[PDB]
């Protein structure tokens, strides 16, 4: 059942486009592009914590529905971008030209984000 709980990073599209354009090259990126994370989610009325990790760095993203929160990135970098929350766990987020989509449906999660110009979607596994 999708509420909460720990999914698993798996795959994402455009994680050299996706850091190209917000600040990291591709080079940085290269080598170290492919990085497996893991995501801890608590589900509380409109407040969602995520909890998400690189390598062995735990970046945090905790929003409530309708709210500018502060986006923890993969990267390090955090912004504010207003989230809101369907209830079924569906988390969408605009920032500037930012869109940011979460849905998790039957615990498997997409989250698909367009940065600048490029189309990110991640594949996130329940453990």
């Amino acid at each position: 059942m999708n509420f909460s709980g720990k999914y698993q990073v798996q795959s994402q599209e455009n994680f050299e486009p996706f850091m190209k354009a917000m600040g990291l090259p591709e080079d940085l990126i290269q080598k170290g592009k492919d990085i497996k994370g893991v995501s801890e989610i608590v589900h509380e009325g409109k407040k969602v914590k995520l909890t998400i990790t690189y390598g062995s760095k735990v970046i945090h993203n905790e929003f409530t529905l309708g709210e500018e929160c502060e986006l923890e990135t993969m990267t390090g970098e955090k912004v504010k971008a207003v989230v809101k929350m369907e209830g079924d766990n569906k988390m969408v987020t605009t920032f500037k030209g930012i869109k940011s989509v979460t849905e998790f449906n039957g615990d498997t999660i997409t989250n698909t984000m367009t940065l600048g110009d490029i189309v990110y979607k991640r594949v996130s596994k329940r453990i």
